[PDB]
């Protein structure tokens, strides 16, 4: 059962600060994240990702982690990234107490019945996805006019900007989503 | 005056390590770019990404300097973001020493007479930029008749993806590049 | 409460032949799919469209059951509408008995891990669905190396087009789909 | 001369209900449309298909023919189906009296010199026929605007998703529309 | 009464060129186009467009006629051209002296049953017109294979660009034509 | 060091006018463009082109060079050609004085800090290079709005119409512009 399109290293092939994340996931959570074993074929840039995406999608900032999964599904969505997709829409799921809210969004969020600050990010989350030669100064305008301030604006572009990242190495290199997702928060 | 259209944050918003880099890029390149300025607005985020991003686009790894700039000229010139085309038209202008060359790649890498190992990473890279859900495995094959092992493919979609969250970011914000990447190696 | 964006008939605004199929899902299903509500605007129109997708759907053809439910689910997450994709995801996971496969086919077939069968049926589907000025004659070919013959070719250009009707009108229509398919078959 | 990529079944390959229509129209009109022949290769499907199409554009309901021929000639178009743009603009130029019109509607909605109430329904044809995914509640309101009710409305969402599932047909299949078409009411 | 979305010059407001060029019209074809008023604003731009649009569409060159208006037929469609499609139809029918063709080409070429010439000109043409960017020097040997040589190539591009340049001078400017071109070679 | 993808005609097979063409430009800008000889493969038809080409860029009309060769660069960057890019590229820093300003709008106008009339004249080249079906008389509002009487809408919609001429005759043809064209005015 493949998870790559390419090799997988083993443990003797990855260092030290990807191992203790597979145990620390495997502890916490009951599994290991395939894309802690299949992105980890560049073991330094590997873990110079995760810092990042952690500090930016799991740890505290500036938007509340509901927000930024909503951000997630709407581009994975999008792009059509099945890793991303299924991983993020269990986070959803999780951080909303509402499968089918989560579910709806992984479709269109246009059609499923989102707050005015909900539809803001969605919309603008899709467009920059979409249409990233076409954004203006003009569009933060209604991003502030439901309350994001300077920090949360920098937070969401680069929220955007990585699942843009995520999607594209995940669907490049054929990445699969473990079983557990789909049953997760359900 | 402008280089964002967010506020930039002055020495004294910033953490330490945002001064260090500023100090070291003046020391190094002899101004600071801008980007480390407007992007600096969430410090820690900031860090994270300069990190990650250092170590692919600058340290050593599994594809060459000049095979990088190349990815992200193709990447930004697809994207139409200003700030990236700039600046990393500057470094591919000195990877290569052939401004034309460099140029050329920035309108259409089609046109530009490249080496076919380029022709393959080019096609590629704005593959990926756009097309993210039709991109399969048999888009690797092509990669790897040009030498491409499975480090460098690595490296060669998180660098497609660094690239569309830059161009996303930059772009959403309104980053102006310094006056200095026009004149660069040409 | 919301089910559409139109009025909803009540049971004595619709004809009787409406009323019968109420009954007859709520005695098979345990509810009233509420499309039979919501597009019951125009009654008789309405039952020759239930009519004609009955059959064509859910009662014996040439196609498989799961065969059929692959393109609903296909086409309706390609156009992105709320009520196909979650009745048919509902429909898809019970006739493939794989809540995950079907899942995965719903974000990207193309990362699903199909038979050369289901590949051939859902690509197909993608392209009648986005580039119907561009299909010609040579498209059949792949189909008919998967073995299908011309009656399984009449059905299956049927039900991409009968999903390219119903993602219209209830997208159009913003229908609703019950609670309960988010549910079944997980 | 070929009118199908399918083989057309003969008179003996087919139920009364396609002779007795063939039959009529002969009777009636002069020649058989291909549509009735090379759509016939699955019986029961297409009597089914053809007693919704028929009552949809054909007999009466909440939009005059015309209206009706408006919109079959616009997603015609927008998709480029030969055998629907050839036999509805036929059908359009025979119910404005004005063939001139009917071409130029064929061409381009917008260039055409259409009333008000027209205008509505020619561009909102030709948005749910290339965005699916991007109409919305809103996009009623102009409808309403020019005066349609919510029969109306029902009736313009399945002629629009009618000519989507038609065009699709009739393209993937290669149907070649009769002689007579380009002729009639010129 | 309109035939511009600008004001159209009478005869005094008119260079001679023009003046004589009118005469010219009416005398060989019993009317003036209209696009010779419409376009004659700036007059002497105008007499420059003529002189290069006549002796690449109408004088003796390397393509015939029928290429020609083949080739215009598809871009004016392509682009929904209103005053190009409809004129260029008038003239691909008396070329080809079958409306039946010239009209299922203005819809979809793919449908028409063309020469393999024929279907290598307006593929190409297709191709040029949507997707500039992406033609390379790969796309002219199917030219080369239907026997097009270099002659043929440069002015089968040449007119290809010609109709992308008046497709976007007639339809920004809403050229509406005269009610002669829909009647002949009908 | 190929030119074209066609032969590219020696003095011997050229006419008077493309000989003495030649002459002028190697004496006043020191290079022969290679337009001149790659474009002269039909003589006479080059010819005409150049005719029409001069009077509408080069020689005095109702917008000025900086205007039109605005223009020029976004139209060219939209179709990502490289001849007229490269080449237009140089006339605009000579005719702005500003080669940062001029590199900025090859990559994305939006972002070049443009005059409201410059944005108006980039926006309005933009849509009708990218959606000449979509244009109508509304777009000209703008246009006037920023002070465009109607001999310079005229002319501008040729300037257009004609890079969407020549960008895809360059293209299509492979044509390579003169090194020269890189380092001027800079």
């Amino acid at each position: 059962d493949r998870i790559s399109s390419l090799p997988v290293p083993d443990a003797t092939q990855v260092p030290e600060g990807v191992r203790k994340l597979w145990a620390k996931a495997e502890a916490n959570i009951g599994f290991v994240p395939n894309v802690f074993r299949a992105q980890a074929v560049n073991g330094e840039q590997f873990l110079a990702w995760w810092n990042y995406f952690n500090l930016l999608l799991n740890k505290e900032g500036y938007l509340t982690n509901a927000e930024r999964e909503l951000v997630a599904v709407v581009v994975s969505g999008v792009n059509r990234c099945l890793y991303c997709a299924v991983s993020h829409g269990a986070a959803l799921r999780e951080f909303l107490g509402d499968p089918q809210k989560a579910d709806a969004v992984a479709v269109n969020w246009r059609h499923a019945d989102l707050t005015e600050r909900e539809q803001a990010l969605a919309a603008y989350a899709e467009k920059l996805t979409r249409h990233p030669a076409e954004v203006t100064a003009a569009d933060l305008e209604p991003l502030r006019a439901v309350g994001l301030d300077d920090h949360q604006i920098m937070e969401l572009v680069q929220v955007i900007g990585m699942f843009n990242l995520t999607n594209r190495v995940s669907s490049a290199l054929g990445f699969v989503p473990n079983p557990e997702y789909y049953r997760q928060a359900r």
